[PDB]
């Protein structure tokens, strides 16, 4: 009754039918990813594109594993790809199958893979700085676009960022498609698993999930991108010690690569006062005004 | 679930709207509900530092639960969040620190637009001006659509007036009782306003985008009647709302012109994705002008 | 050769055919204005608009008096308007007629004429306050839209209003169909004929027509408008006495019914340093936040 | 004519430009032309006020005429007007008071691609990377489009090389000599780079938008032939205008994807009115970028 301006989310909202897609045009194949209750599968849509007969897609779906739960997450991250609008910098949705079987989600494939794993796998031959300098930027411009529609991304990390043609990158939502108890990335806190290395103090002590919450995980990102896919605090156990060191506002120092420029904004970013933090425009503007320094 | 959209009500209070309340001087009442008022007021250094202007406080009365107060706080985040526009009432600042949550708005010095249409019923202001509120009230939804909030009460009662015959669309939360008001009717849990409600948010209670649309050709109803009820002598009981699935609805107004009665039409469409969008309605309008 | 960045203008670029319409369509009616090349002529056009079989429409047209000059004046005309774009508070393209016969321009119709004669034959009966406020908001937002489309209003001033339904004013262009060597508001200054008491010091005497030139006339349209049609130095012949008082910085007082505001404004609208005038997106918004008071 | 498009180069000055001459060091010439230069130079307190950076500063020779003075001087109210985009080469300030007028723009450390993409096809860098220099060039052009501007002459030659695997294009005017450049040939009045332009370009002496997006096919063309010369062999003259009015055309460069190709042919369409836009282009391009 009381407040009569009400928010509404595009989550909970009519599916729009224009992305329904024929499920008997695909053609599932190798798995690229997979949690206890869903996978990401790569595909071939015949009829997708009036130029393309055949296109390798991915396909979001869960396993027979998965409950109620699990089924409306999958729903819920369907009816929020739909919302967005498309960008060249994530990952785009392409379209969906509701109908006549389980829930389907179809998204761009990205041939080159995971950014870390890139990083890790070229950490020897070292690929070099141009290419990361172009990888901040472009990820920044993705963070940029998420935000101008209103979007957070709750787990930005290299491991969350893919590689396709063009040198391009984009960002990528894993959920359900990835095993977090198995990964030392994630840590426990309250109920659940988070990335709690790549996480703004307010959001780890506090729980709240800004704009600015992001901006200090890009921040970690590029601490992450600068030295080559290496682990942030490396070596160092999430405990209260941690915490209280993050409380505290002990900060990482530059990785070994990181020109002066991008260790400057990394540094902004983990700013303890949210709003002492750069917006993603901000950033963006300023690797575009400093590109030639 | 990595990618959320956040919400408002969720984010910190941004205290680039912290006003001190030691520069407000309180005055008469300008609604008040159970929990809460609206007061006139002034307030120095507002907008110019030399002056001074009169402004409308939020706040509530001493019988309020934390739901009240979690909705006051909402109302604010929510007005943080959408920004400015000719057509809302907007958020002029905050007293939170201090004492009990002060939400300042815009003052508007000619109250609300039912009252003044069934003033003014009396001579016939022209259809000139209503084509104008018309227009106005449609801009303010669309724009209040564009950052994805529906409004919960479209109806005259909560649209205001103010000067440059500027008409603003208001949340009246908390600051009105309707205990006693007929337009609120008791279904299921709540008091609602049934007749300005469309008919999937009285049953399923799905309250979208299109539900406003339906709100908005009462709107256009009452506007062009200049002001008397809807579905005037019609009670509100199980005929009404079984008629209003078969398909029931009301009939042109006396002074609409057929467009927009061709507009009220396609807002009570039963099927809400027949129904125009306020940025088609607003598009329309701006068409119907030159004719 | 040298600068190979070169603007484009819409004058000079092909003609769209998208608004071509057929002139057996329209069946011509009174003159609504005409200058000794050119007249506006009131107008019925049949199938415009699938809604309205037959609209009420405004034709811009070249009299057997009118050169080449006149005749390609009036193409450069429909050439500008049709890459405006359509906002209410202008007065839009609607259609032309190039094929077969003399050029025709078909814009809206606006059936209460224009707002300096309104003003006028109202000064004595005194339409009230609030509508003079409603006038200069929405001249504004027109304004700030030309300026969005990088377009400049070279006469700007209460006789180039036009009202419509609604209360909504429209900006106007009237070229070619207004007769100016009869009216006194426009004076000679080197080869032409100006509305000088509407321009800015720079555009006087250094030929520079700027946006803050536009800001300038808006601000004397404001002294016209809550002056209720008055002119502008009333009394006053435009001289080298006039010129020098407008270099030497002497201002008009605020008119008797301008709030102070408005007035506030004015001022600021005439500062003889163009960079310390508010642009038209300031004074909308200024007009907004300050609407309360 | 009461509406009146304005011209950027009819625009004032503006003074938020102005930098000191007295924090500027010159270096070694970057290009020269009859009339003019640009060198390589440190600005302080340009950007950052603790910090020094390379700079482009471009400047007349003791030689230059009033219309040199005047191109000079238009390229700096352009430059302005646009405004920045990562894919331009992009204004930084000017010197106006005091001395010749100088205009300072961003060193781009790699050079031009023309000169990058020779020196490079020894080895093949890789496909991927023309893709990108594609996609970086378009989203430039469309974005000069979006402000009204048309390059003329939008080559390989003209586009530069920096940090982050950017690309940008550049005016080269005035800082490059052509007399001796086979490329630039004399027709009717002046010495132009007939290969890169429109046909209604070289005949009609028509520069439009649909012009550019010509030259850019032939660009696709330099790229993916690693920056062999267009229309390899041929001379221009009567023989070669003659052809191309005729329908001629280069065919495929063996390193192109047969996509990219097919931009190229549609960029060579007869009609300017058949050819893609720019902003098609770079949407294209978004998509055969997955597959
Ligand atoms: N082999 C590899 O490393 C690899 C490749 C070639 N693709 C992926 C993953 C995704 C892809 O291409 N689109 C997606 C959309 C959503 C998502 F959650 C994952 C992916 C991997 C891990
Ligand atoms: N009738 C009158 O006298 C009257 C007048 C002159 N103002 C109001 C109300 C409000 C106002 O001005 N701003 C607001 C902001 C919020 C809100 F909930 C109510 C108001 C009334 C009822
Ligand atoms: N009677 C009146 O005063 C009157 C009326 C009813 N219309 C006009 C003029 C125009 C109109 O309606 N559209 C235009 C479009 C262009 C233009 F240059 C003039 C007009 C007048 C002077
Ligand atoms: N080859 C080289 O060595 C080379 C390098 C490293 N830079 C340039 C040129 C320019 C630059 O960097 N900014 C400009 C801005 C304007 C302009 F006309 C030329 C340049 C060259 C030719």
């Amino acid at each position: 009754n009381g407040n009569n301006y009400v928010y509404i989310d595009p989550t909970q909202l009519p599916y729009d039918h224009k992305w329904e897609f024929p499920r008997n045009r695909l053609s599932f194949g190798k798995t690229l990813g997979a949690g206890a209750f869903g996978k990401v599968v790569e595909a071939t849509a015949y009829g997708l594109i009036k130029s393309d007969a055949a296109m390798t897609v991915a396909v979001k779906m869960l396993k027979p594993s998965a409950h109620l739960t699990e089924r409306e997450a999958l729903m819920s991250e369907l009816k929020v790809l739909s919302y967005l609008g498309n960008h060249m910098n994530i990952v785009n949705l392409l379209g969906a199958c509701t109908i006549g079987g389980p829930t389907l989600v179809i998204t761009e494939y990205c041939c080159y893979g995971d950014l870390l794993n890139f990083l890790r796998r070229k950490r020897d031959s070292f690929l070099d700085l141009e290419d990361l300098l172009s990888f901040s930027y472009q990820v920044a411009k993705g963070m940029a676009f998420l935000a101008s529609k209103n979007c957070i991304h709750r787990d930005l990390a290299a491991r969350n960022i893919l590689l396709t043609h063009g040198r391009i990158t984009k960002i990528c939502d894993f959920g359900l498609a990835r095993h977090i108890k198995n990964d030392s990335n994630y840590v426990v806190k309250g109920n659940a698993r988070l990335p709690v290395k790549w996480m703004a103090p307010e959001s780890i002590f506090n729980c709240v999930y800004t704009f600015e919450s992001d901006v200090w995980s890009y921040g970690i990102f590029l601490w992450e991108l600068f030295s080559l896919g290496s682990s942030p605090y490396p070596g160092m156990p999430v405990d209260s010690k941690f915490y209280k060191m993050i409380k505290e506002g002990f900060r990482m120092l530059s990785p070994e690569h990181a020109p002066a420029e991008m260790y400057d904004i990394m540094k902004t970013c983990w700013d303890a006062d949210p709003l002492k933090r750069p917006t993603f425009k901000q950033i963006v503007q300023l690797i575009e005004k400093q590109i030639s320094e």
